[PDB]
């Protein structure tokens, strides 16, 4: 029996104008944009409670997209960076009646392979963990280790090291403390993992799939043009 | 001025039949195989001293290439494993005249995209080196340590870690002992750069670009193919 789960897309820091050279959550990938894909890999999960896109109030995209017009897909406004966008996206759940103690999933609006294997996967591996933790997958490249000249010291032993994917699976008043303490303190935050580590916390790793990779290039789009 | 530099490519462990799958390096990439497009990346450079492709000697796709009829391409026979049909590729580069303090490059048969750019800029970020070393790139995605129950027990600080690619650029003879005994001494040798670690040796990054990459998935074809 799979916890009932809220999710948090953060999608904002699209500028006001359209550009030649799109956002990459709105780039076409096999007739659809990304972010539409990447709602598709939560919209119709029987345990999800609630859905909440984090944009910018003046997004030029998103309001041609029929997710834009969707009683399954609520917003909350974006932040200074991700982890403000976050905190607004907690705080749109506690309206839409979301409990401290209840899951939260963080995923990048740009992983719209996201199967629901992994999904399921993520949510039995954590149900009855302390903390929460991610999805990951373990590191192949050979990883070296640069001296301050530029010089290899070591190379790293990579069966211990993992790449992090989404989603990140937190209780929501535990990652709404240590965002908000992150940020105060003026922590690098990265993702909800790095702000819950810096809490203190170890979040557990939960193997996924590689394939659920992020759009960074309109070139990592290739890759996944033939997934759907 | 660049150095002068001979080239072993090892694209040898293919089975004596073809198959559906067929071996990386026999991808069609923009019509054309992959270990192909590998070898256009060298062939032509003025400072070639030769290029030795290391091949199962009943290799089943190579005999239908027209570089099997190139006297640009000289071949060696593979060995059990990449180290020992590089040893190979080092002992055709001496009967073709190779010196024992000469450049070689190792390069991997399924990275066809290396520009000629990285290529350049290796030899002469290398070529008054003391040991050598191998093109690579700053890693980009946010890596985790796990703990001995797969939590996380850090975040890696990537500002100093590199992935590792090819070409690796060092001197016949330090490169062909070090592999040599890295062998008797059974090492875990991966790449030429583990062998020259193990042996002692800091091999200098010389930072590349990151879309020089391997195909490993016949999806990572994907990727490149608009890239020629
Ligand atoms: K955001
Ligand atoms: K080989």
């Amino acid at each position: 029996d799979l916890p009932a789960f809220w999710t948090v897309i953060p999608a904002a820091g699209v500028g006001s104008r359209m550009r030649a050279d799109r956002p990459k959550q709105y780039l076409d990938l096999a007739g659809r944009t990304v972010i539409e894909r990447t709602l598709d890999c939560f919209l119709e999960h029987p345990m999800l409670r609630g859905l909440v896109v984090c944009l910018a109030e003046d997004d030029p995209y998103w309001p041609g997209l029929d997710c834009a017009a969707s009683r399954h897909v609520q917003r909350a406004a974006g932040g200074a960076e991700r982890a403000g966008s976050v905190l607004n996206g907690l705080l749109r759940l506690l309206e839409l009646g979301a409990q401290a103690d209840d899951w939260v999933l963080v995923h990048d609006a740009a992983r719209p392979n996201l199967t629901r294997g992994d999904l399921d996967r993520l949510l039995e591996e954590l149900a009855e963990d302390p903390v929460g933790g991610l999805l990951a997958v373990p590191a192949r490249d050979t990883l070296k280790r640069s001296d301050r000249d530029g010089r290899v010291s070591e190379t790293i032993d990579r069966s211990v090291v993992w790449l992090a994917y989404t989603p990140q699976m937190f209780r929501l008043g535990a990652l709404h403390r240590a965002l908000a303490d992150a940020l105060v303190a003026g922590v690098a935050i990265t993702d909800e993992a790095s702000a819950m580590e810096w809490a203190g916390y170890a979040p557990k790793l939960v193997e996924g799939r590689a394939d659920n990779l992020k759009i960074t290039t309109p070139e990592d789009l290739l890759r996944l043009q033939r997934s759907f």
